[PDB]
């Protein structure tokens, strides 16, 4: 139990420097929701706090951590700013994404740079054709999450030949230098992240900087014991579990915030002058508390699953992959769920632009129905686990 | 059945209205969004129509209808703009719960204007002395939907005496000239309604138009065979259920939205490239609508028990009237919960500022959560009424 | 509204009637319950009270009533004993069903017998082969409900030729006579319907009592203004509608039950020696008592289509009998997790052998069961209708 | 680690165990459910299999484990037989409620009988005055789980004295020999836990076989070094979870047989003639499998925290454990919504006698609703917790 106690160990710094660095965050809360990117302050204190890099390997100074702590880093995180969790959880796992690309890459990504920030975007296709030492690339890409401080971006294309017809899948890493940004991000939730398009016509893609479609999901490195741990993990579902532990954070985010309120408002037009004195409210508290509680084990459950999974080099079967699918799509629902729930105790108040009720509750719903997020595609592959029967999303 | 005819007739009459002004309405919801007030466009359109005259006397040139129609108007406006919807209903409650004043009050306000618009909030009180010939008021009231392009405002204040002590309750009709409005209205749904702050500083009120408490809450007019059936209505309880009919109302216009594009969307990362191509989307929605049905029939049962005593000229007893406080915070609370399935449903654009499915579900939110609607209390209420118990609201 | 005034004071006097046997049908629910079959008493009170004849026609001097209050009937009946109200809504619908035959089955059945009481079951096929004059039959039908009091029997089964090929599908009425039946009906809840096996070997049926599965499922005769407005009705969606009816009632008289007994029982082991003290407790059943009500207003409103449909001789179209699918299989979802909410309620005690609680939760969540009830199937029909998707069931 | 492999390896030979004998048990369930007690073979194979003995000190030849362990056998158990289960559960639990007993108490019962099986009974208190040397207690006990296998039986009573004025509270543990059982277990679930009364008149208890109420309940061994961890457990709480363990086991079962049965099984009168086929039952499935997965964890989180206070010393602070009981509610909570669910799945044959579904259906939530496991109860204390009110119960 060395390890369990060095891992243990680093989380817990890991989390304090989220407090450190959260007044920062939180401070820019106003300006993020009012530009829809994140504040400079808050990118530098991402850079300095070195939250970007849980999940870039030690050999490039990188912090290598596991997936339980990513998770509890992002948990805590949107305490101060949901929108800034939702951007590190999504740079991590960019990074992630990145360690299937050849050593040329990878090299050319994290050599100079152990704070570098990867998006990535599966959203789009965009159309790539073969050159001499690569390949020539265009597209339009939708929902780009943190590209505006990116360095570089993983984007999915379709290869295609001289006459146009589709050849297979790609995976393409291409730098900040190549790409343009489009202003597209316009929503009522998540308007920090700035989750808008990214462009490319015509642009120059080496070979070393792309991999099959194949490869990208590939999870034959589950059982390579020449690859430290992190390396191991299966990396969409790892992915998965932190999108969902930003929203899981905003949720309990909301909860404490109640708390925190309901002995000194009423509930109108009650005799109710204090929240607390209802014992139909404290009740149901107690409930909406026991569904987040749920969906935190769903989320924790899951992380652990991946963790033992990459720590002992064995692969996960469908199976359990298929299960944490469910978990997270349960787990978001749930919290989405006591969202409504906790409004209902604090009152019209929670509507106020001054109140964080409402940040929580907007930012948490828009981030929950992310795709690898869907409540009804996840109860439908654990459902379809118990029988074998072919699952209805193309990779796990 | 002659009347029951007529009162049809007019019904449908006035939901064709809706549908001929709507446009108008919808046309100005961007305005209204940015500036936290109706539209000139809009308020035109409310006078013209005669939608803010359903509960206006016949004697004063008012349309004079029923719970029921009001209600079914309320539905069908929430479609177009249901922050017109909300102000529309508020101001035909107002100027119902005016009926209460005297014949010298109703006259100052209806004389000479058919399409008088009342304000009213009972959020705060303001605290008003003896003077001769009146009241000396002083308070500041917030909450006051549609206040910006009304023409008076019923306000609840406490009397008190010289010394300072308190006296009794008292119900104020107060004329726009006399009043000033202060900016507080800052909200994330809800916005065009302009629920700003009232403010009176030691106003003149004169005795004609000032109440006891007790007579503005009263139900004693529920068997003047005197009265038309209007005015017999249980006001309070009537305005309860038109405000859930605009929350319900946008919950439709939610489900409708998601029924009209489902079959050109998909369900990401799923095989499924059309909605209504996977059982698992059709049957859930299939189970949401059923809910909004149900939320539907809640509203109608207690708009019709409402008429049928009006009618009737009978009084409902309290475990009635406990019922209703429980049918309307039932409905809501079963159009917010549809409300976030709808959203799983929808997928992610569904928070796009593009999109009218985030601004039915901010709005109907928001609104939901008005104190009369409160989910909580009306089932503490209604379970009450099985016993006898006290009730827990001061008036019903 | 004469008509109205009448049909309204019949559904009373049939009301007061099932209060004035009730007793009757309470006293036989021990014996029936060991038993599984409805005692003599029973079946006697049933005849006297003419129960069985709401759904026959008025030329034979039956009752001729609606759906509606065949539905009000079913809900009171189920206070005294939910298998005897199951059976009385299976022998209705079962007479009603009987009418798609021709005129000389009708008259050899209810020509000399008012109170004639037949049984069905779609939950088998039988085989059937041509003979001269007719068919012979031989087959094995489960689900017998009422089987042994009942004097004829309409069974589904498959025509098939000399070689034994599919020819097409049949509906016959065999009399209790030809009919023999088999003791299988052995469950935990609804044991006195005595839904047991009819078996047929080789039993000789006259043409003029076979019809085409075809004819027995059409709704041809809604327009037909020769025909009274019974014989107008969508059968088969009236019959689902009662059999909600049923179930729905036994979870009213459940509320009915746990609100009788609340005051002078405690919550162990809590400081509430009295059910009433506890605002947790008031405000639960509040919220229970309003899903039974959707529940009952989902029922009237499936009722009411139908009723006002074959008032008017207008067809439904399948929109609208989609929509009655999955109102009832909410309904009677909505009332078993009623059933489960009360239990929590009551407390430990519920399930005692002596504690009619028990019996109303066995029996309701038994017969909620039954397929033309299913949940699942209702919602997505209901979902599919606002897509036009083919529906999954064969017939409306 | 090397304690925590060994408590591992007992757990997993444990669970074996329940698997070897789990047959005997199986098999004995109709009887049991016709007698409503335990065969005697189950008796047998309880006391052979040593499963009893899970909580009892290993100074007295038991094996000592600790919560968690009991937890997983209790669920594993259920599959065979809830009521087995349920007797298990209650037996360990009595044999940890001795140890507050003085030390002639407890070498009296387990000194020449490893093995020994207690009762106990706090649903009543019975009357306790005292006489040289000790006590004379009269009273009736109902709810005595097990007493007629049992050995020894701890009952609550209440202190009086020759006034007949109270005194105060006590546990009593008095013998077989001493006790009288009468028939009073009549129930449709649970029936062979032969939950009968206890009846005693007049009868001596020494002296060191009685302890006040106050020491009973105490947790003040939590700290106490001397004592092995199992000692220092907070008893109470560690009981009702065990409780909630036979609940989830059961419900584990049933989700287990409708995995099973579903690709041989239509859903009526569907076009889908395999369950498995039908995307929207396999996606509810998958739902309803995720709620059984959270009873779980609220089940194994609370196990956890209980054991890891236990064997670090420490006292569970009042938050920590209305906490857990929160969570024990919830999870038996979320068992008898999922069986409903599951019934909803498996259709009407669910409730056939033969059929091993509605037998967990029924012993489910019957156990379910035992006071210590109380949903709303444990709702209400948990949300107490956040702001420190004072607790509705008066134990923890
Ligand atoms: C706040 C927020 C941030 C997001 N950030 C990102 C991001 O940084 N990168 C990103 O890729 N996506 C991101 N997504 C989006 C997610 O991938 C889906 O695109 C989104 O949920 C819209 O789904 P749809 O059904 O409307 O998708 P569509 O419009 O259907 O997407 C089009 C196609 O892309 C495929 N697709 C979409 N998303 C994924 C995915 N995650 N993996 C594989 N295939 C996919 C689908 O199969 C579909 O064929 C984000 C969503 C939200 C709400
Ligand atoms: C979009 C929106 C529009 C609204 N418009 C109006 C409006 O036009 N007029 C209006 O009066 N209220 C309005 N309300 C408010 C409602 O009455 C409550 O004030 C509000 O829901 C907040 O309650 P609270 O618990 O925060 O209590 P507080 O606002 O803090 O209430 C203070 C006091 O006012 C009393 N009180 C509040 N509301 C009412 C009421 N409706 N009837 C009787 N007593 C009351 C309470 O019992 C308490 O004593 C609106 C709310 C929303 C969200
Ligand atoms: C208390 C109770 C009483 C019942 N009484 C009756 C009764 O009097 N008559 C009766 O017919 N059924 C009755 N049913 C049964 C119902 O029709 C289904 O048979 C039952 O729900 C079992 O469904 P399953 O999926 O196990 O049926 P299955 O064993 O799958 O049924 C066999 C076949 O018949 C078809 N089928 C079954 N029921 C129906 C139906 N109602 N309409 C059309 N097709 C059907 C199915 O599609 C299937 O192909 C009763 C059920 C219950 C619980
Ligand atoms: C299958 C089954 C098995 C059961 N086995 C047992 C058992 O072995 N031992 C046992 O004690 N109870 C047992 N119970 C019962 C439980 O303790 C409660 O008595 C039961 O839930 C009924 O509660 P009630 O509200 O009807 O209250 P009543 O039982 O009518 O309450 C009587 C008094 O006893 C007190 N009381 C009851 N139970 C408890 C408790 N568990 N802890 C502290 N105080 C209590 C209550 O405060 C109340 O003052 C069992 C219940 C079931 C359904």
């Amino acid at each position: 139990t060395d390890i369990r106690s060095e891992t243990a160990e680093l989380r817990a710094e890991l989390v304090e420097r989220v407090h450190k660095f959260g007044p920062v965050f939180a401070d820019g809360v106003a300006e993020g929701e009012r530009e829809r990117r994140l504040p400079d302050a808050t990118v530098r204190a991402i850079d300095q706090s070195q939250l970007a890099m849980l999940w870039t390997a030690k050999s490039y100074g990188g912090l290598e951590t596991d997936v339980r702590t990513m998770s509890e880093v992002a948990k805590v995180l949107s305490h101060y700013c949901p929108s800034t969790s939702w951007v590190v959880n999504n740079v991590n796992g960019s990074n992630l994404l990145a360690s299937k690309f050849p050593r040329a890459a990878l090299d050319e990504v994290f050599g100079d740079a152990p704070g570098a920030k990867l998006a990535s975007v599966f959203a789009a296709a965009g159309t790539a054709v073969r050159t001499p030492g690569g390949y020539r690339l265009t597209g339009s890409w939708p929902y780009g999450t943190g590209i505006l401080h990116d360095d570089w971006a993983i984007l999915v294309a379709r290869e295609v030949d001289a006459d146009g017809e589709p050849v297979g899948g790609l995976s393409m890493l291409v730098p900040a230098r190549d790409l343009t940004v489009e202003d597209t991000w316009h929503t009522v939730g998540m308007r920090a992240t700035g989750s808008h398009t990214v462009v490319l016509r015509d642009t120059f893609v080496p070979e070393h900087r792309v991999i099959s479609g194949e490869l990208q999901r590939s999870r034959e490195s589950a059982t390579d014991l020449g690859l430290p741990p992190l390396f191991r993990t299966a990396a969409i579902a790892a992915m998965a579990v932190v999108c969902a532990s930003v929203v899981l954070g905003a949720g309990q985010a909301a909860r404490a915030l109640v708390v925190e309120k309901a002995p000194t408002r009423g509930i109108a037009p009650s005799k109710y002058t204090r929240q607390t004195d209802s014992r139909t409210f404290v009740s149901s508290l107690g409930r909406t508390a026991l569904s987040i509680d749920a969906a935190e084990m769903h989320v924790a459950r899951a992380a652990t699953a991946l963790d033992d999974a990459a720590y002992d080099a064995v692969a996960l079967p469908d199976s359990e992959l298929l299960r944490i699918r469910g978990d997270v799509g349960q787990a978001v629902s749930l919290v989405t769920t006591a969202l409504d729930e906790l409004l209902w105790a604090h009152g019209a108040a929670s509507f106020a632009e001054s109140n964080p009720l409402q940040r929580y509750w907007r930012d948490a719903n828009t981030a929950a129905r992310h795709a690898m997020l869907n409540v009804h595609v996840g109860h439908e592959l654990y459902g379809g686990s118990f029988f074998g029967l072919d699952p209805i999303v193309p990779s796990l």
